[PDB]
C-alpha cells in the first residue's frame, strides 16, 4: 500500500466505496473554497 | 401585565416557568459576553 500507493487505488477499485470517497471529496473541494474567500475577508477588513 | 409591569412578575409566580427562565437569562449575559470576546480577537486578527 505505501510503496506502490496502491491503497489508494484500493480504495478506487470497489463500487461503495468509491462513492463514499468521491462524496467526502466533492465536499472538501466546495470547503476549501470558502476557505479561501474567508480568508481573504480577513485579509483585507473591508 | 403592561400597566404594572407585572408581566415579569406573573411568570415569576410560578416555580417550573421560573427555573426555565432563569435558564434562559444565565445563558443569556454568558453570550453577549462570548460575543465581545469574539469580536476582540477579530478585531486583533483582522
Amino acid at each position: 500500500m505505501h510503496a506502490g500507493g496502491g491503497l489508494e487505488k484500493f480504495a478506487r477499485e470497489d463500487p461503495k466505496v468509491r462513492r463514499h470517497l468521491d462524496l467526502i471529496r466533492r465536499k472538501e473541494l466546495l470547503e476549501t473554497v470558502l476557505g479561501k474567500i474567508e480568508e481573504l475577508h480577513r485579509i483585507s477588513s473591508g
